[PDB]
Formats: structure tokens, sequence, C-alpha cells
């Protein structure tokens, strides 16, 4: 009944859907939340070719805008599973079932947790995984950011609009982030560093975070310091629960594809951050997306 | 002396250069003409995520704009060869030589010729490979477009702004172009079709094209019809002469890479239309580009 169903309307899925529709495939794009995925949790995007800078949510809007006019069927759905029935597949949401000849999985990735005490307890209360969502709640605080990669360092620079200071805690003596972002963090006066450290505990009164305990990973020295907010940016986990049974994920849960975005399962493709890969960006999400769209077109042509 | 040299400033090369520079690689971007590559020969771009529609040359400008500010070294150069010297490489232009630790080849593809009589003769004179360049020269003419793929059909729709009529000649009974583009050509009143045919000869007086002779590929019937212009869009050839000796091309001249954009030759990567692949688009040029940039960064880190 559908030629293609695409799960997830971040930039990879939205690009796929734009292509399947231009190919006049009967196209359903399922999204559990707001179109844009992670781009909506991004303050400022500087490295998407075509725009010198653009707010995450504006880029999200621009990419979603033409889909309806192309005849993409945009629907709300949280997908809970996928059943393969050889010459077709069933996708199960909370309420519905959807029959399709092919699937492009574009469900991305989610924040990795610290799994330390106080992290859950203070979830609503000074612990955040999204600077653009929560930063203004921490005006004039001492903010802590945990992590050393592009999200930690970039989101720390953003958080300097709000905090008295922002401190980046990284578990080595060298950041992983892009040099230009590093260099911008080195130079920014409101950014402090706690190198070679990991957090051990988040502590607070009954209402909110007050301090963090942390350990130096070369000496074992333990320190506790006061902070009003903690943003955690220590990497990503796949968002692929609905396919765990299917034999298409690696040991860590990422979807395995070949270079044409194909899983084991004919007619089931995956794109973007959810795939097992190293280089997660909007550019590679968009490319993966277009590639999947084309492979699905071909797959459906042969069916 | 360079960490990376990128040859070609179309969207693939310009994306690569934006990434190498953000990685603070000492970056040279060589281009023989105007930044934008094929996008400059494109009238209207509708399928680049982020823009609902945008003129080829405007998208070119936007992608070129931030490169200087990132510290990309933008230079004029036509590259004639590349010499590998193990731990470095030499790139030869017409006038200069450039030493670099890595190369990202992003030189794209060029129009395939018909190789029929009158095609060279009337080159300046009613034969064109670029509708956006020459279309207005053919106001009120009967225009012919040869080809059945996305460029023929899309450039024919554009040419309808200028011609009395535009006729698409395709060598089968089914277009290769995207269905949406087909459907738009079917519906457009100024677009005629000559199906199942190939052109045999382009004829003219001393000053210009007047007619085309063509053959039906199922019956052998030969017909000659009057036209004032002919646009030829019958596919692409690689632009990779400077590496022919190097053992990195297939029998047709396309550069062979793996999925991380690597050739045989360590430190020599290729991206975009110049690679051996099937799916040539701005989205996949941009993705390939970002991927190469990252692989080059890593390659140079290990050197
Ligand atoms: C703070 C931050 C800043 C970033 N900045 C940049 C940047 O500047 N440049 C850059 O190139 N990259 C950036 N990235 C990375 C980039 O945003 C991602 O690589 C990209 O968004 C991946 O797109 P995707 O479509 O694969 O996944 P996502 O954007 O993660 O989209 C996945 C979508 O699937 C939906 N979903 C998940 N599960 C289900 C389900 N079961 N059913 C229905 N829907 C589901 C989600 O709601 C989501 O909308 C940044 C990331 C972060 C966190
Ligand atoms: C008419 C037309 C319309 C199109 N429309 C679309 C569209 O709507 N959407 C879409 O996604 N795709 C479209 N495409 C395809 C798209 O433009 C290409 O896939 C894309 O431009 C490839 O980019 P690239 O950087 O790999 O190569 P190119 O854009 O071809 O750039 C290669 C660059 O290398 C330079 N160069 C070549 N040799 C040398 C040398 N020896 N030394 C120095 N410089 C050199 C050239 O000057 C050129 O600037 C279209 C193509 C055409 C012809
Ligand atoms: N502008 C952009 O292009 C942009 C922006 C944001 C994200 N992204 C991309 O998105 C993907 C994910 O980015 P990310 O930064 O969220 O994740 P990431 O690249 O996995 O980096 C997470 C960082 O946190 C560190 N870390 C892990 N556990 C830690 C702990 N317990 N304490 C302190 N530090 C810890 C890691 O250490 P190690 O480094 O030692 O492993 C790493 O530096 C990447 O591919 C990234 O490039 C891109
Ligand atoms: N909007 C876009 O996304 C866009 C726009 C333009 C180009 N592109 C991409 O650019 C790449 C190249 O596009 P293209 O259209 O230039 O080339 P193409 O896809 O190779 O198509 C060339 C077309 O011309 C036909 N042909 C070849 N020789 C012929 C002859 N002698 N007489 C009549 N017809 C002949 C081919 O026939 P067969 O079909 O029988 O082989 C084919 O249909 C493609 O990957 C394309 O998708 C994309």
């Amino acid at each position: 009944k559908y030629d293609v169903v695409i799960i997830g309307s971040g930039p990879a899925g939205m690009t796929a859907a734009m292509y399947t529709a231009r190919s006049e495939m009967k196209t359903l794009l399922l999204e559990r939340g707001v179109p844009g995925g992670q781009m909506n949790n991004t303050a400022e995007i500087e490295n998407y070719p075509g725009y010198e800078t653009i707010m995450g949510p504006e880029l999200s809007m621009k990419m979603a805008e033409p889909l309806e006019g192309l005849g993409v069927e945009n629907a709300y759905g949280f997908v809970t599973g996928i059943e393969d029935h050889g010459d077709y597949k069933k996708i199960i949401t909370e309420d519905d079932e959807f029959i399709t000849k092919s699937i492009i999985i574009a469900t991305g990735a989610n924040h990795r947790k610290l799994e330390i005490p106080g992290e859950e307890e203070y979830g609503a209360r000074g612990v955040s995984y999204c600077a653009v969502c929560d930063g203004a709640f921490f005006r004039n605080q001492e903010i802590l950011v945990i992590g050393g990669g592009d999200s930690a360092v970039e989101e720390a620079l953003y958080l300097t609009r709000f905090g008295q200071s922002v401190t980046i805690m990284h578990r080595r003596d060298k950041l992983r982030a892009q040099e230009i972002i590093q260099q911008r963090a080195f130079k920014e006066e409101k950014i402090n560093f706690i190198w070679d450290s990991v957090p051990m505990e988040i502590k607070g009164d009954d209402k909110k975070i007050q301090s963090v305990v942390y350990k130096n990973v070369k000496t074992g020295e333990v320190t506790e310091k006061a902070f009003g907010g903690i943003f955690i940016y220590v990497g990503l986990d796949p968002v692929a629960e609905f396919v765990s049974d299917l034999g298409i994920t690696d040991e860590a849960g990422w979807i395995i594809t070949d270079d044409h975005m194909r899983t084991n399962i004919p007619g089931i493709f995956a794109v973007g951050d959810v795939r097992q890969k190293d280089f997660r960006q909007i550019t590679t999400a968009v490319g993966d997306g277009a590639q999947a769209a084309q492979e699905a077109y071909k797959f459906v042509v042969e069916l």
C-alpha cells in the first residue's frame, strides 16, 4: 500500500522523502515529534553548505517546508516495531499499522547518559542534555558541560550567552571537537576547562543541583565543585529499538548498512546518524538520505 | 607545505574545503573557472534540502562565500597532473607546482558529445550544451533537446521560456528523468517528444544550424526536421585527465574509491561526480565532500 515509509523526519529522512516523492513513490514520512530531529536542538549551524549560519530550527523548517507540496504524506507516529513479510513489511506504531514495500529508517541517535548518581534525580532540576532548550534557565549560573566533542564544545560556546561561566570537563587533555571550535573555546573568556576528568556524582538539595564530584583520570584526585547547571554531551546512542529482533544492528545497536544504505533485509534501508558509522553530520545525513531514496526507488521498481 | 589540496570548487570541493579548513588544515582550493561547477550551468535547483528553489549561480555563491573567512586559500589553477612522491604529492598546473600531503579530487564531469556530423561545425552556431548559458539566443526558435535524463528534461522545461517549442528526442520510449520532471514535461504544452530516436546529423547553411536528421531505433526510419537550436544532454564523461597514468580510474575514466572516498593511493581521495558512481547530485556531492575532508584530516594526522 506504501511504496516507501520513512521513519524519522530529521535531515536524513526529510531528504529521502523529498527524493522518493520526486520519484512519485507513494511516500509516508513518520515522525514522533517535530521535524528537524537534532537540528532543532542546535543553536547555530555554520557548516551546512548553502548557509553561512542558520539557527537549527530555521534550517528544520526550510527542509520540511516543501514536503507536503511534493505529496509526501506527513504523519505523526512513534514506531514500536517492524515486521518483515517478504514481499512487504509492516510498521507498527502505538496506534496504527502500515503496510509498505520498503522502509527507510532515519531515526537518528540520542544522548548517552553518564549513569552516575544524581543524574536522574536532578533531571528536571539542573541536569540537561540540550543547551538550546534549557540554557536561558541558567542565567548568571556557573554552568558545567561534560564532554570534549563537537557538541560539548559548541554548546558550551552557546551557553556563554547565559552563564557567568561555562566549564568544559573532558576526560582527556585534548578535545575531539573541530579545531576551529576548540580555538574558539580556548579564546573565549567565559570558558574554563577541567581537563583529564570525569564526573562521579551530581549533588543537590531537594530542589536542585548544587555541586559535582569528579575524578582526575591520571591521578585519581577527587574534587567537588559548585555548579548551578550541568549539560552532558558525552556521545550518542542509536535510536533503533523497533528493529532489535531483526538481525540488522551491531553489538552497540547501530544499524549496519552497505554503501548503498542497504541492511540484510531487502527493502529495508537505513540512513544518517542511526547507521553504524563515525562521521555524523547534516551533510552526510542528507547524502545518505538521497542515496537510500534512490536505492528504494530501484528496489520497488524491481518488485 | 599544504595539508590538503582540493581540485575543483563545485559543491563537492567547496564542502570539502569548508571541512578541512574548520579542521584547521592548511588548505588550497584550486579552480579553473568560476566556483559552483555544474550548479552554475543549472537554471533552477529544487531538490537541495534547505532551499525550496534557488538559481544555480546563487547557490554557488552561497557555498563559496564563507570559504575565504575560514582561511581556505582560493586560487585559480587548471591542473594538468599529479605526481605521487610517497610522503607527499605534487600537483602541476599550467604555471605552478604545489606540494601537499593529501589531495581531494573534485573535478566533476563534463558533457558527453554526440560525435555526429555538424556537431563541431555548428558549436558556436546553434549547438549548445548549456541551456542557462545560451537559451535566450534562441528566442522564438524551435529548439531541440537530445537526451532523456534529468538534464535533458529539466533543461527542456527551462528552455520553454524562450522557444516557440522545445522538442525532446530520446532514444527509448521511457524517460530516465525523475517522474516529477517527466510529468511536468508531459503536461507542458510547449514540449514535444520524438521518442525512440537518435540524431544522425546536424545540418546548417554556413552561418547556422537549420535541421537535424534522425533515426528511429526500432524501425530504422530516417527523418529530417527543421530546428534553430540543439541542446545536447546525453550524459557525462569524467574530468580526470591529470590522473590517467596513476592507476586510479576505471576503463571509462571515472575515479574508483571506496566508501570513505579513498583511491589506491594513500592521501589521494576523490569526491562527487568524478567518482565512479551512479547517483550524481548536489546532495551526494556535498556528502562525499564532507567524508573526504574527514578522511584527509585523519590521514594527515597519522603522517
Ligand atoms: C547540539 C548539536 C549540534 C549539532 N550541530 C551540527 C552542525 O552544526 N552541523 C552538522 O552537520 N551536524 C550537527 N549535529 C549533528 C546533526 O544534527 C545530525 O548528524 C543530524 O541531525 C542527523 O540527522 P538524522 O536525520 O540521521 O537523525 P536526527 O536528526 O536525529 O532525526 C531523527 C528523527 O527520528 C525521530 N524518531 C526517533 N525514533 C523514532 C520512532 N521510533 N518513530 C518516529 N520517529 C522517531 C526523532 O524524533 C528525530 O526527529 C549536531 C548535533 C547536536 C546534538
Ligand atoms: C543542467 C544541470 C542541472 C542540474 N541540476 C541539479 C539539481 O537540480 N540537483 C542536483 O542535486 N543536481 C543537479 N545537477 C548535478 C549536480 O550539479 C552535480 O552532481 C554536482 O554539481 C557535482 O558537483 P562536483 O563538485 O562533484 O562537480 P562539479 O560541480 O562538476 O565541479 C567540478 C569543478 O572542477 C573544475 N575543474 C575541472 N577540472 C579541473 C582542473 N583540471 N583544474 C581545476 N579545476 C577543474 C570545474 O571548473 C568545476 O568547477 C545538475 C547538472 C546539470 C548539468
Ligand atoms: N558542527 C558539527 O559538525 C557537529 C556538532 C555537534 C555534533 N556533531 C557530530 O555529532 C556526533 C556526536 O557528537 P558528540 O560531541 O555529541 O559526541 P562524541 O563525538 O562521541 O564526543 C563525546 C565526547 O565526550 C567525551 N566523553 C565521553 N564520556 C565522557 C565522560 N564520562 N566524561 C568526560 N568526557 C566524556 C568523549 O571522550 P573521547 O573524546 O575521549 O572519546 C568525547 O570527546 C559526532 O560525529 C560529531 O562530529 C557535529
Ligand atoms: N535534478 C537533478 O537532480 C538533476 C538534474 C540534472 C542532472 N542530474 C544528475 O546528473 C547525472 C547526469 O544527468 P544527465 O541527464 O545529464 O545524464 P544521464 O542520466 O546519463 O542521461 C542521459 C540520457 O540521454 C540518453 N541518451 C544517450 N545517448 C543518446 C542519444 N544518442 N540520443 C538520444 N538520447 C540519448 C540516455 O539514454 P538511456 O536513458 O537509454 O541511457 C539518457 O536517458 C544523473 O546522475 C542525473 O540524475 C540530476
